[PDB]
């Protein structure tokens, strides 16, 4: 009714979870669009043999396992007609501009809402800048994807596993006092996530967890050395050095970037967040023994030294899951044993980067270019961008430009940042 | 210059020391071990031809050797005045008892007494028990310099050394002392560096256990594991909830280090930089985790930074950062040292492990001593109270008749008073 017929744009891990939540609520017709490729070919094959979307919850999340039917799947936008009231962008956030430009808007006049499932600062404005003149669609920004979900087996592209669910995410809208926010609150509540509506898109985008966490940890020297490796151990994303990238220097980068992003938010009329309380209360907690409530609530007024200490403790306390059951010797589950994905050759033989860190870099590069329009230099952010750029440049030097996909090459974020700022000022 | 050497307490430490003494060059080698089952096994083994046998493990294979024991005694009254050097290889809590038990009025030939694991005040305590004319020099070693155990008690004189420390410290009751240089060389044969210091208390203040075992293993988490009989033992060097290390425990560590450092200053000893001591004398971490400038600057950093650095140090050593990585990139889990827990002895009585019994006894003495220097040591006293309350509840539950008397309350004030009187003399 407020959702009508819903078109999922991108049909990967996020889309399958979102589809299960939409089918619980009642989506009218549910369709999906995914650009041509091996995945789309596999999806069409599975749907044609009668398959449905399948979502399995892992461990304590087993309760939300379910199946969802898809009414239509398109890998060719030419077949789309004006049948859709809601678009849900489940593609990577670094592709939002391309994907919105490529939609056949001449056949989508009935679209009333467009939801960005993993927004970042400026994404709402960027998407609006790409919409056709007079477009009626309200654009909604969800702060972060609300779970951890993976397609287990790429040969069963319609089956996903959700292994964590966040406690709270945030939702803003390009329409003031938007009623679609409540609809989406209900949709995500079905999986146990609390959606907090905020007054502007940028306030919600300022609560994108990966911008704060992936930037300092996965744009630094250790992560890049693992990711750009073909031999040797991949290491682990959330372990301490030398098993993973977390060091006191990375934590200092995290604090300083949070300060920079907070000032940008204030210049865009959004209230910044308390980083420690956000991580602990909205994403995943630790015991009071490790992070006392008074320290969590007081974090924004603590000194820089105390802030870095608390952030380090937070990540050290989650090397194992402190709430998991202990085994016979007293060990808890190794929560930080997610390995780094590394560079790999595509079907044209060209090196490609994994989404961590390519998407992380592209998001932060756009944010820095936007912040320039607000006379903010963002030196810590620029240091992280430079670390990535230098590491990827050395990789190209060693492997040969001939062997590298052009996504590894230098980009220019200034045009998109200019479009965002113009939309802002309009 | 060593002359004839009597090893008091013929256990693991003594067997390592005996072989180091023989490598250097000494006279007759004797031992005194108090009556008990171990002494009975030693006496039978010696009767059947046994000798002291040291095995070095792995890279320390070259420490392996045999040494004959020339004399074995159980009764201190049976000692002849034939000994120039005594080495105390018993638990440090027994040093006073051992010294009080020796017939010093007919041991005028003793020139040197070495305390292998000297706590703060041990040198003074030992000297307070000596007769007025006694001219023995007392040496304090900061800690035992290896890791050594008797493999099997059925072969009671055969010990295994698995590791040797980088560095220990040695002080003497005699200013600018020469037995001091001899023992520097003796112990150096094991590969340890002995650093001579100008007073005994300077060496006594450089034992890692005083600074680390007190905050970590006298707290609530450690005591709950140690006093448990069922459930997992947990791990001594892991973070909560797998082990006792918390920001609160690290704050206790910093505060206790400050208290101990001021006591050392009032006793005329230069205190230590805790983080530099841990990194350089116990086990290092990479510059990425603890920059050298942060290590060297630790003593002048603010309290908040000091706690952060200490927390990082222990988090960084949850795995061994210098071990070889496996195929995924994991390093060896050397923090998974299980807690030893209460055990019933031969008579059926509950006993505490040496960690934390020995650590509590040492800190109880230190606090009583510090009172004479007008130092209240509130952090130390909080750790003492934590132990006392937990052990008292254990006795309540199990029954005093089921508990070894070493669990019952102690009073360290008499020893502290003897130390302070000796220091003032
Ligand atoms: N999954 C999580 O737990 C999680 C957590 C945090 C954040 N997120 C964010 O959510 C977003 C989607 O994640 P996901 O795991 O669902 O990714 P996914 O499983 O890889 O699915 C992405 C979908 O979009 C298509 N796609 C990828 N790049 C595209 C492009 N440039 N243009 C058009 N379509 C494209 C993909 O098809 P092809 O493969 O054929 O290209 C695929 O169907 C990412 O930004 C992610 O960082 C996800
Ligand atoms: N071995 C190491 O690697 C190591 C490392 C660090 C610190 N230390 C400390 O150094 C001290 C000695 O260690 P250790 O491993 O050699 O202990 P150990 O193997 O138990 O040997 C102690 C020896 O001294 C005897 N003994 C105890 N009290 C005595 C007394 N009042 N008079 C005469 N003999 C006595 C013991 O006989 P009974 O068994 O019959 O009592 C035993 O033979 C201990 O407190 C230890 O905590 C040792």
């Amino acid at each position: 009714e407020s959702l009508g017929n819903v078109l999922l744009v991108g049909l990967g891990a996020v889309a399958i979870q979102v589809a299960l939540d939409l089918r619980r609520h009642g989506a009218g017709r549910l369709g999906a669009l995914n650009h041509p490729g091996r995945r789309s070919q596999r999806i069409a094959e599975a749907l044609a043999r009668g398959a449905c979307l399948q979502l399995e919850g892992q461990g304590q999340h087993r309760w939300l396992s379910g199946n969802a039917a898809l009414d239509v799947f398109h890998q060719d936008p030419a077949e789309l007609r004006d049948d859709w009231q809601t678009l849900v962008l489940c593609v990577p956030a670094d592709s939002y501009l391309d994907v919105v430009r490529g939609l056949p808007w001449e056949r989508l006049g009935g679209v009333r809402t467009l939801l960005l499932v993993s927004a970042f600062i400026g994404a709402n404005l960027l998407v609006r800048s790409a919409l056709p003149a007079g477009c009626q669609a309200t654009v909604l920004s969800l702060s972060s994807y609300y779970a951890a979900t993976k397609v287990i087996d790429e040969t069963q592209p319609l089956r996903a596993l959700t292994k964590a669910v966040k406690r709270r995410v945030y939702l803003g809208s390009s329409r003031p006092d938007c009623p679609a926010r409540e609809t989406w609150r209900r949709v995500l509540a079905g999986s146990g996530v609390e959606v907090v509506p905020l007054a502007t898109p940028e306030a919600a985008e300022g609560r994108n967890v990966t911008t704060y966490v992936h930037s300092p940890f996965f744009l630094g020297e250790f992560a890049l050395a693992r990711i750009l490796s073909e031999q040797g151990p991949p290491g682990f994303m959330y372990k301490l050095y030398p098993e993973g990238p977390i060091t006191p220097g990375a934590i200092g980068a995290m604090r300083r970037l949070w300060c920079e992003l907070s000032e940008l938010l204030r210049r865009m009329g959004a209230e910044p967040l308390n980083l420690l309380r956000f991580l602990n209360d909205d994403n995943y907690p630790v015991h009071e023994t490790m992070l006392p409530r008074a320290s969590i609530d007081g974090f924004a007024e603590a000194g820089a030294e105390r802030q870095e200490y608390l952030l380090f403790v937070r990540y050290a306390a989650l090397l194992v899951d402190p709430f998991s059951p202990a085994d016979e010797q007293g060990r808890h589950f190794d929560f930080s044993a997610v390995p780094f994905r590394r560079v790999s050759r595509d079907e044209d033989g060209l090196w490609r980067l994994p989404r961590v860190p390519l998407e992380d870099y592209r998001k932060l590069a756009l944010i820095v270019a936007l912040a320039a329009h607000f006379d903010l230099a963002m030196p810590q952010a620029r240091s992280l961008l430079a670390s990535y750029e230098n590491a990827v440049s050395r990789f190209i030097d060693c492997q040969g430009a001939s062997q590298c996909h052009p996504s590894l090459y230098p980009i220019d974020s200034r045009p998109a940042a200019d479009a965002i700022y113009r939309q802002w000022c309009s």
